[PDB]
């Protein structure tokens, strides 16, 4: 599969649709601007064949034409507990991943199995979990607004989510779905919410925190995907938010920690931490830090713009031209394709 420019730009985004109906944005974001994976976003309670024809009409969309005949990523947001985006008929109920902390990995494996069987019945074939972000302690878990505070770290130290979050991802695997680490470099320390909170600062988080140190156990285990955060931190590369440092994605994740596959961003799409920046620049950023897929979820009508713009740059600039070039690599051999 030789794909045009476009299409391998619109292979570097995953756009956001209501996990209940397959939206007239996110199928024009296929047709029109050849984005090649979808998200589906809310909390559903339709149930697994609902879920399963509102994938199908989005799949449907993909043609020659559209993504060179290669087909979607389809990805949720499927943790567990305050995170379960798909739920109702045919759909567990997923404990949180503290819950999820208590159980022996070999439990924990065995009902992530069931529950990526259920995705995967519903054409899911991406979650965006485990989450490896390590908080500090039970005590201050209530004070880190994204990741403590609903309860979906597996737990406090770099053992415990490791072999937790593993054990998540080998069941999520067994049932032919894939997993995406998040998020890196960890999350579990700011004390304020990149989506809601602009300028949040994560001011203790080193490269050899206890989080990066998690990941590096994610990725040895043989994690195929994993997304980046959009906090800036300090002690690492105070310059940029994480999703947009080359230092950060390309220097530690890539370079240290030997991280081959797909690197996500967070959603870029309404998050207050990046609204400063234009959707433009937001993908043009992620993609010139190592990023290989801009995840725009929340926001899906921004989609469009973001492709243009960075197609026209890759026709403008040849250096972002080759950065475009590798990543849509990365993403097709994540697909299995030539």
């Amino acid at each position: 599969a030789d794909l045009s420019l476009e299409q391998r730009v619109g292979q570097l985004f995953m756009v956001g649709t209501d996990a209940a109906t397959a939206e007239q944005v996110t199928l024009d974001a296929i047709t029109a601007s050849h984005v090649g994976n979808v998200f589906l976003a809310g909390r559903s309670n339709a149930g697994v064949d609902a879920t399963a024809a509102v994938v199908e009409q989005l799949t449907a969309a993909v043609t020659d034409e559209a993504t060179g005949g290669v087909p979607l990523l389809v990805a949720t947001d499927q943790e567990g507990g305050n995170v379960q985006v798909l739920r109702g008929p045919g759909f567990s109920d997923i404990p949180t991943a503290l819950d999820q902390g208590a159980l022996d990995p070999a439990t924990l494996q065995a009902d992530a199995t069931t529950w990526g069987a259920e995705l995967a019945a519903s054409g899911i074939n991406l979650n965006l979990a485990p989450v490896m972000d390590v908080v500090a302690s039970p005590e201050a878990a209530a004070a880190n607004p994204p990741i403590g505070y609903f309860h979906r770290e597996f737990g406090y130290d770099a053992e415990t989510v490791a072999s937790h979050a593993n054990a998540f991802s080998a069941g999520m695997r067994a049932s032919g779905v894939e997993t995406v680490i998040k998020h890196f470099p960890g999350l579990g320390r700011v004390t304020e919410n990149t989506d809601t909170t602009a300028g949040v600062v994560d001011d203790v988080t080193t490269a050899d925190d206890a989080s990066v140190q998690a990941f590096a156990a994610g990725i040895d285990a043989g994690a195929a995907f994993v997304m980046t955060s959009t906090a800036v931190y300090s002690q690492i590369d105070p310059d940029a938010p994480a999703a947009f440092s080359r230092e950060i994605v390309s220097d530690l994740l890539r370079g240290q920690l030997g991280f081959d596959g797909v690197v996500v961003t967070d959603d870029v799409s309404a998050a207050e931490q990046v609204q400063a920046w234009s959707p433009a620049d937001r993908a043009i950023l992620a993609i010139e830090a190592g990023t290989d897929i801009v995840l725009v979820s929340a926001d899906p009508s921004i989609a469009a713009e973001m492709v243009a713009a960075v197609v026209a740059k890759a026709q403008a600039d040849p250096d972002f031209a080759a950065i475009v070039d590798d990543a849509a690599r990365r993403v097709l051999a994540a697909k299995g394709v030539a």
